[PDB]
Order: structure tokens, then C-alpha cells, then sequence
């Protein structure tokens, strides 16, 4: 009558074992905080700077990663006047059907599935990032990863495959984080408009504490999410793309603002049309579209990506993205659209 | 950093302590283990029966179901030649943004009593499948399905939520046979994807009997299924029935469907589940094997009414259904049409 | 590690709970004897707390049997005793045997301490439903919780009266509670434990949810002292002396529960309604101080050896040696006689 | 009907937080490793060795404890010929009543009772030892604390007053290190050879695991206990006092060693007298006393004591100070010398 088709069960660390082997140092808890400041000031018209959520598809390599971290980190320094630069840390990624479900499920690429070393890797990494006062981006799909990685994260993503998720947008609505939905997979932007209106209220439901127990939860709500255009059936960026998903979220009575996603479906999946896209977007930008918070760009050390008898270094295992040199001129692209918007 | 959002956190019954108040009896036991082997049977091409999973859209009153069992029940047996007829014990209902649902707010109040809720919808469940009339549920979260699970014999995965990862991973290890509702707008390439996916052996992090995180190895599921439920227009035709037939194969899997007369089909109004099921057996007597079940919204009294005074008995509280004669029909019907074929 | 060979699951105290609830009843049972025995530790009250059944209960066919024959004594001497039926779950050995119905129920050496627990609730609550209340030994620290609620009356062994944990136990412990001598008659020990007892603690203990947790207590005032012999028998009128003013040395209560059976026996029987009689002597001759007392009591006399196995008698008890129910009957009439006759 | 006594109730540390935010190193693992198999090899009789277990009443600053390790650590090296030296690292002590209860329970030592500061500091601090080469030994008390503890532990003691119990004779049972069991509050050797023997059998019982849950365990029995003789209202060194332990031990069939305390009750309560029972037991090691094996000195930087502040001076019962321990420890080694000839 049950667990007949569990196969097996292993342990798993609660929580304050991660919390209380990789404590968030002073640096770190500042740029967290911080960052999430930074952010909230953006979504309430209170600053022109632009949200940029950049990165690699997936983290799956730690020291290709970190090479990766303090390379932005001087741009988060550069731009720090035109740009809110947050680093796209993706430990979970949802795959179609089957296949690699990122770092923490499976961290040595091998079906291992040492989820217990997943997350001890994971965190000592978004830890260490944090410490150059760089701030972490990650998509939440898992329901239960959060509690480890959370107090370090600045700005979260619920996939467009779980933009609908009731479990999805409960999570969205206690994190302590901003969150960005993003629109669903055929471009429909009222199940995203719908979710932000859900999370930005409070909910209560079943969950599990640090301490890895089943419990109730209570959340406040959380106001500081928006939608994410992503594109779908066909690429949705657009100038008057973007005044649509406008004037929606003004019917829905919620504040006109969006995330361009650059990649995925409104890059036709051609890692390098994320620069057409970046060409289109600074153009609005420039125009004085007021409306655009941020967006979110893929973009790795090396460009492309490889399968899963080596590893290519720097290089996606997962989507493809723009190289490196290729992130430096779009992030000094997009500085200055916010500059032309100004002054 | 930590938990500026959330205040306020309560304790939780684990699962280990709800099935020892309330104990699959060796009757609940049965006729779980007996049903999902007729549907394994119905799925695997070895039936011409029809699987119907028929009952209210939500339950928020244990009298007005026991009710309704003991009388779909008695048809159960009638018909146990031609449907396998399994009761729909549905208790959250998903909506954008009152109720929760009887678990999450048993009390109709928004008081939360998720404990007083757990308690009261195992004991329902129990007593369902002990008098030996299946049931079957839905799927939303992650942690409700371990206090209830062994008393259901089949189960279905929302409309918003088909889509998702972390739902299919959950029917990588259900015991029961799985249904996938196509999308949201009537496409049905997810509902392909989430069976393939769902049949695929899985690791992910669950809570087990005991109330605490773990890790799960899954075996994948092999009972699954698309729903079919409709999008901008129905899709209960048979040129729909021939596309999804079509997709199916072309997706390598078995060219059959389940059917549900209601949702996005009905075009809302809930007397037109009779419509729906009008059309439907035609073809099975028409002669179409493909159609492996159906599903209706269906309570013992029609309509609908909104929570406040008190309550009609037996008239839901959620989605308008059928009342009970509507229903005595369309089960006779759908038994009808099912013969047909020889 | 290398000694622990095997760590298999325990049901947590919630379920027990859950599966075996109070009934209204016995709810009323636990609750009006725990506030007599306090009343009886107060003077506001005359009669004799009379905690007496079986040395440990191993079937609960016969300790049903038993409890009715008991209760059915309970409502008639009502004015002169409280009794309270002995249903110890829990036995401590010199060395190594079986050390419960709860640890071993099937004495066997099976060790289905799950089964033990649930038989153990079971009748428990079995008991309380029909207004006989329970007593009890508490010697682990864990399966308190799984029936803390269904004792009126507790007592910490004559070997842990000296251990911190068992009187920051009782220090929370919600029924009072009962103090024994030292096994080689000290009263230093259990003075200091009724004084330990009744202050508050702060200690690690495991919640009704198999949960570890720090737990601060409030301290338990109704706690007495159990006298129970020595290296020779404390049931003395002397020592009642001795006792009576150590305790007021100590500034407490100068009152006494007295055992009958173990060292005040000497390890005989039979010898327990020796002790009646002198104590009943001194109850019916004006001392108002023995406000307790303790009997080892069965259906049949005498007991038998599990160590044989052969098959077992009914209603005799496997450990310790107790009167037979004739005996207890005339016991329990003249300790109400006593107590009459001691007004 | 429950909780009316439970003023309230804070969350507690899983054993496991602890075993990874300070895990221990290859070389605290050696520490512990070696210093137990050192004393099972004294134990069942296969070198003439020595264990000494000194150190203080209790570690309350952990900056005098760490000093007091690295002394103590040279003595060890020095002389591991004659002597197997571990440090007396306790962190619960047990009061008569009502009083400080320790690191563990209040590390603040106000009645914060920040148990997970305690917990914290406790386990860094045996690390931090055991890291350096030099082994550690505690009482166990709780039910609990030990599973945060236990792994690097070499040896431990059943306190006095908890000798009897059937729930601290069930821990022993399953302890990865030895363990000895003192005398009872008056000088009774019975309740030793019982738990001796209660300790050497398997049990099954209900424990917390590294996660927190209650659970189901089996033990295996712990055959490397031995008596620790304490003393009573008189006493119990002496060679005549030995002779009887020894022919009890047989009576009970169990071999025939003892661990004699220098304190407590030997010392009849004064902290010096530690020197005259020195004096006394290294006459007997040296006149061809197998039967000891191992002894415990309450020692620290600063003799005597104080209460609630001076540093490493203890602040429980007095011990000897530095100069008196150098000189006993070597006193120790040199009966050892004689005895083997
Ligand atoms: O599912 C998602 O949210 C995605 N994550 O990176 C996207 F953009 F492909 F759709
Ligand atoms: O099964 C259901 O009741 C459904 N839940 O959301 C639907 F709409 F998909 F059909
Ligand atoms: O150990 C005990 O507390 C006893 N319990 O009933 C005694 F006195 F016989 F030894």
C-alpha cells in the first residue's frame, strides 16, 4: 500500500549543519543585505540604476566559477553607478524531461548524487562570493534547498516551468529575498501577473524548518517581485513587447516595471543573439523607457557549452552562453543606455 | 539575513503519528491494493473497462461524503463489469487567490487547523476504503501526499502544475497510477514530457514517514497518463482524441487518454458534463479503445454556494457538479457505451 | 560507532498520543488524584496515599483483572485511602535481566520496545477510562512522554535517587513524585533529591516529538520521601523519628511515604503485611506523618522464574515476589481501618 | 494533563551541526585512536604501563585549559615509557544539590545557560587538544551531551553519584572508549563490580542519534571498564584496601585491576593531601603492585580554588598547582621504573 516504489532512503544534513559549518561572515552578511537593499530602492522608482542578473547557465565547476566572480566583481565596481550587478549562481536547473539537475542534486556529474557534498559545495561557494562583496542569483525549484542557501542570496527566480506552481509562489512569498517570475513558457504573462499578486500576500502552509522538520509556516508577503519577459512561441523583448506586459500590469493594478531576459526564448536559443537582444533593449533604455528594472543575461568564462570523455574548461554543461569577452561589452553596453536615460 | 519574511511557525503532526490514530484496515488495505491493480490492468491494454473517477470537486463535509460513497459505492458494484468506478476524495483546491481546503483549513475560517484538517481527512479516507470504494486524489504539495497516499488508489497532478519538476519527481515513487492534466491552454506536449519524465527513476529531497528531510531514490512510475481537460476551447472531441492519439505514439508511448467532462471542457457550466459525456460514448461504442477513463465533478446535490448561516448539505462549497441523479445517468451511460464494442 | 551494532526507528511520543488519546474520563482520574495526593502532602487532607499492584505488569489481561478487583476496592475505602494501582512499565537490575514490558514486551529478547510502548499506552489508558489511577517508576528519561499524562503518581528508584538527571526529571514532572533511601538506608540522598526536585533546571531532554531540545523546568514541590529499607528494615518507628526530623533539619515536610516490600521486607513477601501491621499500629495509634504507603501485590502470591521457560502461570509475577489478592484485600481493609481509627 | 511543570522549551543542536563545523582532524583522530588502544592493552594486562588521567575539576576558561594542555603535553612526551598521560578535560560537574553546573550548561557562568555556545565551546576546545597530539578524558553525565563528545574521548569515568543507574550503565555499554566506575558515596565496592558487569553485557535502548531523534539502539557491552576507587568516610588507597578490591574482582571473576582517585574522598577534601596518596600508591606500583593501573589527579596551573576571578586557578574543588604536579607525575613514572625492574 506504500513506499513501494521509494527505493531507497539516505540522510540528509538539516540545515544548521550548513549554517553552522559555513557561517556568513561579516562581509558576507553585508553584501546580502546590501544588495537586497540596492534592489528593493530599484523596484520602487527610487533608483534609475539597472538590475543586471548575469552569469552562468549552472554552476557545476567551483574554481571556473570563482575565476568568474572576481572578473565581475570589478565590473560590479565599475558600473556600480549605471549597474546593480548580481552573479547568476544556479545550483538547481529543471530539465525538459530528464537529465543533469544541477550542482547540489548531482555535484560530481556522475549520478553519484552526493546531495550531502552538494550542498556543502554549493554554500562554501555562494559563501566565498559573497565575501568579495559580490551578491548571488539563483532560481528556487527545489522546495526544501532553500533553507541552506537563502541567507545568502539577494535576488531568486521561479522558473517559467513552475511560474504557475502553487507551492512555488507560497516559497516566493516568505523568502527574504526579491524574486522575479518569469512569464510562462508560451509567453502567457497573467499566470506570472497572477503570481506576483499571490506572493505579495501572505500565505500558510506546510514547509521544513533548519532544523529538517516538518512544520507550518506563516509568511508576511513579499512586494518586491516582478515579472521577467522570456519570450516564448516567439521573442517578446520588444519595445512595444514591453509596453503590452505595461500596460497589463497597470490593469492588474501592479507597478510597470520588467526584467528583459536576454536568452532562452527570446534568443531562439542562439546563445549570440543575446547580444541582438542586448542591442534592442539598450535602445529602449536610451529612448528613456523608465520601465525596464533589470535584466538577465547567460554568460560564462568560455562560450557555448558541452556535453555530459572530458571537461572543457570555463565552459556551460547546460545552456549556452555568451564568452567572456563578449559579457564585458554588453555590461559596458547596457551602463551606458542607463547613462543616455538620465543625462 | 535570516527568516525576515516568515513569523511564525507551528508544530506539525509527522506522518508516522497519523497512520497509527488511523490504520489502513485490512478492508482499506484491499480494496487500495485490488484497485490500483485494476487500473495497472485497464492501462497496460488488458480491460476494455472504463476507469471513472467521479465525485465533488473539493469535500468539505466527511457526512455528505459517506453519503455519497455508500451510494456510488452500490453503482460501483452494478457496473463493476464495464466501469471501474473510483471515488474522488479531492480535499485542497488550487485558485490564484477563500478556501484553502479541508486539510489546510478544515474549519472554514482561516484558522489553518492543518492538524485538526490531516486528522479529519485520513479518517474520511479511511472509512472510504474500508466500506471498499477507492478513492482518488490530488497531488499539490510535497509533504501532504506521505499522510494519505496509502489509501488512494489513483491520483492526478493540477493543471498548474503539470509543468513543474519537483511534481513529477513526487510521481517518480507514488504507489498509485498517475494522470497528467495538459496545460493550462490545452497543449498537451507537457503532459507528454511529465510522463516520460515521471517514468524515469529520480533522487530528490523529501520528508519521510517521520517528519523529517531526506534523500528519496525513486523508481519511476509506469501507470501514467495524459488528461485531457480543455484550453481556450474544449478538447473532448474525437479529431482532438485523434491528435493526442497521434502525439502519443509519435512520442513513443501508449496511444490512450483520460477524458474529464468537466473544467475547461464543460465550457464551466456543470450541467454540461452531460453534453461532454454524450460524445464520449459514442466513441467508445464507435469503437475507440483509447479512451481509458473519464472524469466528472460530480456531488450529490447540483450547483454550487459560497461559504457564510449555514450550508447546503451535500452542494459544494468550490466548483458547481452534477447532483446525484445527473450522476446516476452518466455512469449508466458511460456502462452503455462501453459494451457497445463486441 | 564501534559499539553500536544497530539503530532502528522509534515511534515519537506524539503518535502514541495520537493513537491513544485520554478519553474525558480518565483526563478526570489523572487530574482529581494529582491534586489529592497534593492535598494529602498539604495536611488539608487525612487519608492514606496507597500506591499498590504488581512489581512489574507483564500481562495486561492480568493487569486488568487486577485493576478492576483494585478499583473495586477503591471506591469503597474512598474515605480512608487514594489508591493508586502499581503499573510499572520500566525495572532496573542489579546487573543484567529484563528490565520491562515496555523494553521487552514479548520477553523474548525481541526488544519490539515500538510494541512495547503502544501495548504500554494502551493499557495505560485502559486503566485511567475506568477512574483507577496509575503509578509509576521513571527510570529512562525518553518514555516519560509517552505517558507522562496517564500517571497521577511517579517514584525514581532507590538506585537513581543520587542521579542529577532523575531529579531534573521530576523537577518537571507534572504528577508528584516519589523519593526512595539509599539500598543502603542514607537519607542525605533523597532529602537532597526532593530539594534538587524542588528547584527549577534547565536541561537537554527530547520533546513529544523524538526531538532533542533544551527544556527549563519549573521545579516540583510535591515531592516526599520513600522509605524502603536497607541493609535492615527503615519501617521502624524509630527511624520515622530519625526521618521525620532530618527532614525537618533540611526544613520540609516532615512526612514519609513507607514501603512494605524490598529491604523493609527483606526480600520475603509475605513479611509485607508484617509491616502493616506496625504501621497501621502507628496510623491508628496517631501518626499523622506516614502519608503514604507501597505494596508489591499480584492476583496469585509468590512469583517464577522467566529464567526457566518454561510455560508461564497467570497473574504471578515474573520479577519480584508479591502477595497474593486475599492478602491484599485484608491489607487494604486494615490500612483503612488504620486510618479511621486514626480519627 | 502535560507540561505544567515545563517552563519552556528552546532549540538544541542536532550532534551532527557540531561534528561539521568541527570535525575532527587526522591528527585529533590519531590522538584518540592511539590513547585508546594504549589503555586497552594496559587494560587486558599487555604493557606495564601506567594510565594517568590529570588535569583540572573543570575547565571553565578554555584559555587556561589550552595553556594547561601544552605543559601537560611535554610531561606526556616525555614519559611515555612509563606513563599513558590524558588530560582530565570535564566539562558537566555534579553538584550535591543546587549549584554551577558547567561549561556545557552555563558557559557564561551567570544562569544564561546558552547550552549551544557550551556544546561549542566544549567540542572546540577537545579539538583543539586532541589536534595536538595529547588524549582526553571526561565525565558522562547527561544522556545527551555525549553524542556531540564521545568521538574524541580516550576514556571517561561514570560519575559517584550515578554508579547504580540502569540508564548510565546502558551508555557505558556502548562508548566507543573505556570507562571506569568509581565507588559508591561511601566506599562501597558492590555497586562498581555490578556496573562493571551490567556494563559488559549488550542492551537495547532508547537513545538520541547524531540528528537529534529519539531512537532504538543496540549495544554491543563495553568489556574495557575497570573500578575507580574513590574512598568513603575513610579512605580506600591503601594496600590493604587493594587486596580486598583485588579478591572481590575475583569473586565476580573479573580481572583484577583498579584506577585509584587521589582526590575527593583520598584526599579526605584538602587538595594537597593529592601528594600523600602519591607517596602511598608509588610505594605499591613500585613493590610489584600490578593490580593499579591507572590513577586521577585533580591538577591545574594554580592549587587550591575560588569561587563566584583568577586565572587557572580552579574554581570548583581545589587541585594542585603546577610545581606539585610536575613533581607527582614523575613520582608515577618512577614507581612504574621500579615495579618493572
Ligand atoms: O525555466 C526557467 O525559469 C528558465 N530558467 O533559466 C528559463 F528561462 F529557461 F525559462
Ligand atoms: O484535476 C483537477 O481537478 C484539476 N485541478 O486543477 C484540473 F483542473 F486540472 F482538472
Ligand atoms: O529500585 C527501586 O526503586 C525499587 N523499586 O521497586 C526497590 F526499592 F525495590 F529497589
Amino acid at each position: 500500500n506504500d513506499d513501494l516504489r521509494i527505493k531507497e532512503i539516505k540522510e540528509l544534513l538539516p540545515p544548521v549543519a550548513l549554517l553552522e559549518k559555513f557561517p556568513a561572515t561579516e562581509n558576507a552578511a553585508n553584501t546580502v543585505a546590501h544588495a537586497r537593499k540596492a534592489i528593493h530602492k530599484i523596484l520602487k522608482g527610487n533608483d534609475d540604476r539597472l538590475l543586471v542578473v548575469i552569469g552562468p547557465c549552472s554552476i557545476h565547476d567551483p574554481v571556473a566559477a570563482k575565476e568568474y566572480a572576481t572578473r565581475l566583481l570589478a565590473l560590479r565596481e565599475e558600473l556600480k553607478d549605471e549597474l546593480e550587478i548580481v552573479m547568476r549562481v544556479y545550483f538547481e536547473k529543471p530539465r525538459t524531461t530528464v537529465g543533469w539537475k544541477g550542482l547540489i542534486n548531482d555535484p560530481h556529474m556522475d549520478n553519484s548524487f552526493q546531495i550531502n557534498d552538494g550542498l556543502r559545495i554549493a554554500r562554501k561557494l555562494l559563501l566565498d562570493i559573497n565575501d568579495s562583496g559580490l551578491p548571488a542569483a539563483g532560481e528556487f525549484l527545489d522546495m526544501i534547498t532553500p533553507q541552506y542557501l537563502a541567507d545568502l542570496m539577494s535576488w531568486g527566480a521561479i522558473g517559467a516551468r513552475t511560474t504557475e506552481s502553487q507551492v512555488h509562489r507560497e516559497l516566493a512569498s516568505g523568502l527574504s529575498c526579491p524574486v522575479g517570475f518569469k512569464n510562462g513558457t508560451d509567453g502567457t504573462i497573467k499566470v506570472a501577473i497572477d503570481a506576483i499578486n499571490a506572493a505579495g500576500a501572505p500565505h500558510c502552509f506546510l514547509s521544513v524548518t533548519k532544523w529538517g522538520h516538518s512544520a507550518i509556516v506563516n509568511t508576511s508577503g513579499n512586494g518586491d517581485c516582478h515579472i521577467i519577459l522570456r519570450g516564448g512561441k516567439e521573442p517578446n523583448y520588444s519595445a512595444k513587447h514591453v509596453a503590452e506586459v505595461k500596460e497589463g500590469l497597470n490593469k492588474a493594478g501592479l507597478p510597470a516595471q520588467v526584467m528583459i531576459d536576454f536568452s532562452h526564448a527570446n534568443s531562439s536559443k542562439q546563445f549570440k543573439k543575446q547580444m541582438d537582444v542586448c542591442a534592442d533593449v539598450c535602445q529602449q533604455i536610451a529612448g528613456g523607457e523608465k520601465a525596464i528594472i533589470g535584466v538577465m543575461v547567460e554568460s560564462h568564462l568560455v562560450e557555448g557549452n558541452q556535453s555530459l570523455e572530458p571537461l572543457a574548461y570555463g565552459k556551460s554543461i547546460t545552456d549556452a552562453c555568451i564568452g567572456w569577452e563578449d559579457t564585458d561589452a554588453l555590461l559596458r553596453q547596457l551602463a551606458n543606455a542607463v547613462k543616455a536615460r538620465r543625462g
